[PDB]
């Protein structure tokens, strides 16, 4: 199930679990590996395998994601190849006032109606979305980012989640 990427490209980002790279075989795409050590005592294939199947649910529900299409593994590191998003912003750091969106009135405009519709989903769904993030791109459209688990239940901490992010882009829709 896990292919071999022999070459890795340059490196675009790293966080507490994920190194991720540029994809040589396929511009559009990176190379999310986990780095040895972060996932415990669960395998991290089981993690890349969730992340994967989670991100197929989500797609298969109709909310916006970054796409995830295989398994990979590079140098006994094991992770997914996905959609590269040129330029995204990390959620986590906007709501944790890291990093402050663009003031572009397009950017937030995308921010806010695409945030509604996630919430709109999660709320008439009724799934919760474990460790729900998102990125957001280049023109403020918002995609789920790492998901490790959907199921039935309520979704007021996943629309807590969205409405985070949201509070961004409308607050500076009003000024
Ligand atoms: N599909 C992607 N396209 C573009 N940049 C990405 C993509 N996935 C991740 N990144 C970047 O790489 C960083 C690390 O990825 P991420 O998937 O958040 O790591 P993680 O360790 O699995 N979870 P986290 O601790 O929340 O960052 C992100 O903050 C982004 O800057």
């Amino acid at each position: 199930a896990f292919h071999d990427v022999p070459s890795l490209g340059q490196k675009v980002g790293a966080g507490s679990q994920k190194d991720v790279f540029h994809s040589r075989q396929d511009p559009r795409q990176c190379i999310c590996l986990f780095r040895p050590g972060t996932t415990g005592s669960i395998p991290a294939e089981q993690y890349a395998q969730k992340e994967l199947e989670t991100t197929k649910q989500l797609k298969n529900l109709g909310f916006p994601v970054v796409d995830a299409h295989a398994l990979v593994k590079h140098q006994g590191s094991v992770g997914v190849a996905k959609d590269f998003i040129h330029n995204a912003l990390d959620s986590e750091d906007i709501v944790n006032n890291k990093k402050s969106l663009p003031d572009n009135l397009k950017f937030n405009k995308n921010v806010l109606e695409d945030c509604n519709a996630i919430i709109r989903r999660l709320k008439n769904l009724e799934v919760h979305i474990e460790d729900l993030q998102f990125l957001v791109d280049h023109n403020g459209h918002v995609l789920i980012n790492d998901p490790r688990d959907v199921v039935r239940s309520s979704p007021d901490k996943s629309i807590s989640k969205v409405n985070e992010l949201r509070s961004h882009a409308l607050n500076n829709l009003l000024d």
